Parts: C-alpha cells; structure tokens; sequence
C-alpha cells in the first residue's frame, strides 16, 4: 500500500494516483505516516456515500481515524468543536453559528462583500506598481477572506490587518513551529479577551451572538465560544487565499477564458463553479471512521477501520465530469454536486459565502485591472509544496 497523502503532479495539478485509482482501484487501502492503513475512495459516487452514511464517524478519540500526520494525532487530544462532531452534537453546535452563513444572509452581505473587494482594489490602484511588481496575495488574496471573517467575527478595524499577517503566520510555509504555534496562540488570546468584553457588551457580530445567545444560557462556556470562534477563523481562511490566487494563475493560463470574462463578468459565478472543481484546495477533509461494517464499491470496511474520501479526485470524476481536466469555465454542469466544498451535513458552513467573495473577487478584479498580467512566467509560479493542498504562496502581478 502506497504513502499517503500523495504529491501533486506538479504545482496546479492533482496527485497523479488518483486518475490511475478511478479507473482500476477505486477503493483502495493507502498507508500513514504511522504505518496505519486506510481506505482510499476516489469516485464521486462514492465520496457521496461515505459522506453521508450514518455508519461513518467524524469522531477522532475513535481508533483507526485516518490522521495524516503526527501534528493531527496531537491535535485530536483537545475537545472537539462541531467539525469533529458526529449527530446529534454537530448540528447542536453548527446551528449556533449558521446564521450568517445562509444563502440570504451572504446575500444580504453581498455590498459589504463588494465594497471590502473594492476598497482592497483601491489602496492597490493607489500603491501602483511604477517600482515594479507586487504581490497579489500580500495585497489582495490575504485581506479579502481574512479582513471579511474577523469583521464578522467581531475584531475592530483597526486590528485587522496586524490580525490577517498573525493568522497567515500560522500556516506560512516560511514559519518556523515556534513561531507558527506562537501565532496560534496569539490569536486564540485575543479572541479570548473579545469574548469577555462582548459578554459585557455585546455587538453585531458573531462572536457576541455566541456569547448572548449561547454563553449567557450556559449552554456553552466562554472558552468554547473562542473554540468555535477560532474554527471559524482558521477553517477556511487560507483555502480562500490559495482559491483567489489560483483562480487569477488559472486565468492567465486560459487567456480566451480571460478574455470572455473580462468581456462579460457575469461569467464569474460560473467561473468560480469551474475553480472550486477544477483546483479542490481543501482535499482532505471528508475522513471517517466506520462505526460497523459498511460495503463501497467491491470492497468491505470493517468497523473500526479508517476512510478518506477525495474530493478532490471525485471532482475530477470522468464519469460525472466530461473531459474532467479541461478548465472549462462555460462548463456544462450535470446533475451532480461538485464537491470542492465537501458534502452532507459537515459539507462547508460556508459554501456561500466563499463562493460570494470569490464571485466577487472575479467580477471586480479585472475590471479594476483590466491589464492585471502575472509578472513571472507562469511556469515559475510559486505553489505550495506538493505534500501539501493545492495553493500559491506568492504572486508577483502587474497592472
Ligand atoms: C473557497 C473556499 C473554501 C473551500 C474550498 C472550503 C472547503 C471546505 C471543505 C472541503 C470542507 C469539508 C466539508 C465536509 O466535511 O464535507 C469544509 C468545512 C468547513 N469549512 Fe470550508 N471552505 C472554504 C471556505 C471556508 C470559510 C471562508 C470558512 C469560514 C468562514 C469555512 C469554514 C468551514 C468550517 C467550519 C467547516 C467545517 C464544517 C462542518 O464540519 O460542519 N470554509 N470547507
């Protein structure tokens, strides 16, 4: 049984396991770090189900949970926030913070969304690029998700942007442990102190919704409301980062695609349709456990033994998506879901909201920027490591 995770390719691309494993292994064993196995499931249909069955547990403290790395094992130790959660418990805590993520509040945020964008855009425009190239994700592709996220979560304007460069610290591959863990920590501090004063006064934020509605009842205690806080910040954070700055690479891939949508932005919901299949930045999520015997495909998985399901290969589906490794941003979609944003109940809180500011982002960027042109060759972007999620740690633009 190979090591996994797996490598990518190469930089934009997915590991090339995967392919091979749909065609002729679709449910297959992999081995961890720790020499544990686990069940590979690489076709959509399948992914789905092990998504959703009943049978299956998200619950780490379970043996033969998958964890990919010795950190992951660490972290399972801690008490669980709802990502780890199994029924009834998930939903129980989810519920508490789902509000601002529905499709009509993300609707009703869509000119707060717009005007971050804009405003990001602006101090960009103003700046210039006369001394040279910038950096996109310096200057763009990091504040947009993170000044959005701590502004909902309650932190003050003037702190975001010392906030956004801590939380990239965590996840920098330039980040020594000590310092990555000393940003953790950081973080989780303050939000601390944020709950205690949106206790004493709560605003219009989530952080003091939490603290009224759940810490106040004593359904919840101050430290897991900066827990489910803290989640929030870091779930998502830098998976929008790596997602905004694929998508303009990918665009400067395609340049006709480019060209269509700089002709027409009302493209970009469909734009980001294809992106959030095509580059699946988030690839191992959608881990369980099997409570009892469950059948996939032509194989059985006893209880107690660990799965992985990649969305990442399920989006990448011959069988749902034609021609699945064409970038096709006037793709035409079929019944099936894409699972960038995973599945079932655990599928991402924030699908709506991720796909809000990435619409935005992709409407707005090259009308601001109509000449915006990576100032490297493409072929020498610079991805994250290929251990590790898809993503781009840098990119130099002009404009
Ligand atoms: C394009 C950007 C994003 C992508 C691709 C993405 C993808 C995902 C994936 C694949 C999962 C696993 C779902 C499952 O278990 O089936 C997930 C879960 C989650 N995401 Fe995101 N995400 C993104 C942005 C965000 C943002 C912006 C936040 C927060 C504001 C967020 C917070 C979460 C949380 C809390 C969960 C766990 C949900 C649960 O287990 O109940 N995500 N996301």
């Amino acid at each position: 049984a190979p090591s996994f995770p797996f490598s990518r390719a190469s930089g934009p691309e997915p590991p090339a396991e995967f392919a091979k494993l749909r065609a002729t292994n679709p449910v297959s064993q992999v081995k961890l770090f720790d020499g544990s196995l686990a069940w590979l499931v690489t076709k959509h249909k399948d992914v789905c189900f092990v998504a959703t069955s009943e049978k299956l547990s998200k619950v780490r403290t379970r043996q033969g949970f998958p964890e990919l790395s010795a950190s992951g094992k660490q972290a399972a130790k801690a008490k669980p926030t709802f990502v780890d959660m199994d029924p009834p418990e998930h939903m129980h805590q989810r519920s508490m913070v789902e509000p601002t993520f529905t499709p009509e509040a993300v609707k009703n945020l869509q000119p707060y969304i717009q005007r971050t964008v804009d405003d990001l855009l602006e101090q960009m425009k103003q700046k210039g690029c006369a001394n040279g190239p910038v950096d996109l994700v310096k200057e763009f592709a990091l504040p947009v998700p993170s000044y959005i996220i701590y502004t909902l979560l309650g932190v003050p304007f003037n702190d975001l942007e010392y906030l956004t460069q801590q939380n990239a610290i965590r996840t920098n591959g330039s980040s020594t442990a000590r310092e990555a863990s000393a940003a953790n920590q950081e973080l989780l501090d303050y939000l601390a102190i944020l709950v205690e004063q949106r206790l004493v006064e709560p605003k219009d934020d989530i952080i003091s919704k939490l603290c009224t509605e759940q810490v106040k009842p004593g359904n919840i205690d101050k430290s897991d409301a900066v827990q489910i806080a803290f989640l929030l910040l870091v779930a998502g954070n830098a998976v929008m980062v790596n997602m905004i700055a694929l998508g303009v690479a990918t665009l400067a891939q395609h340049p006709d695609q480019l060209a269509q949508l700089k002709a027409n932005p009302s493209l970009a919901p469909q734009f980001v349709e294809e992106l959030c299949r095509y580059h699946t930045a988030s690839a191992l999520a959608i881990k369980r456990t099997a409570k009892e015997d469950v059948m996939i495909g032509d194989k059985l998985v006893r209880a107690n033994e660990g799965i992985i399901a990649s969305n990442q290969s399920a989006n990448r589906d011959e069988e749902v998506f034609e021609n699945p490794d064409e970038f096709n941003m006037n793709r035409k979609w079929p019944p099936q879901d894409p699972l960038g944003f995973g599945f079932g109940d655990h599928r991402c809180i924030a699908e709506h909201l991720a796909k809000a500011e990435l619409t935005t982002v992709f409407s707005t960027l090259y009308q601001k920027f109509p000449d915006l042109k990576v100032a490297v060759p493409l072929g020498k972007i610079n991805y994250t490591p290929l251990n590790r999620d898809v993503g781009i740690v840098d990119l130099p633009v002009i404009f």
